């Protein structure tokens, strides 16, 4: 990892995709899927899009590299479903820190 941290735990979003089968498929198969995302503190770096692109590229990776040793099943369809959720949790998470910093 180096300097990444985890955020703070919450629910996961419910995300429709063009059929509620894909939403429900994901929601019934959350479990493995991350709930908090990994990202870094400012140190000048602050972004929305490039915190989120990072988080969707670090959280996902540190859920594939580990996965390659436990015989897991994450197809591209699973990775896409994961990224979709990780994005939204990350955007949501970034709003908790954004409001919390702006409120200080």
């Amino acid at each position: 990892l180096g300097g990444y941290m985890l955020g703070s735990a919450m629910s996961r979003p419910i995300i429709h995709f063009g059929s509620d089968y894909e939403d429900r498929y994901y929601r019934e198969n959350m479990h493995r899927y991350p709930n908090q995302v990994y990202y870094r503190p400012m140190d000048e770096y602050n972004n929305q899009n490039n915190f989120v692109h990072d988080c969707v590229n670090i959280t996902i990776k540190q859920h594939t590299v580990t996965t390659t040793t436990k015989g897991e099943n994450f197809t591209e369809t699973d990775v896409k479903m994961m990224e979709r959720v990780v994005e939204q949790m990350c955007i949501t998470q970034y709003e908790r820190e954004s409001q919390a910093y702006y409120q200080r």
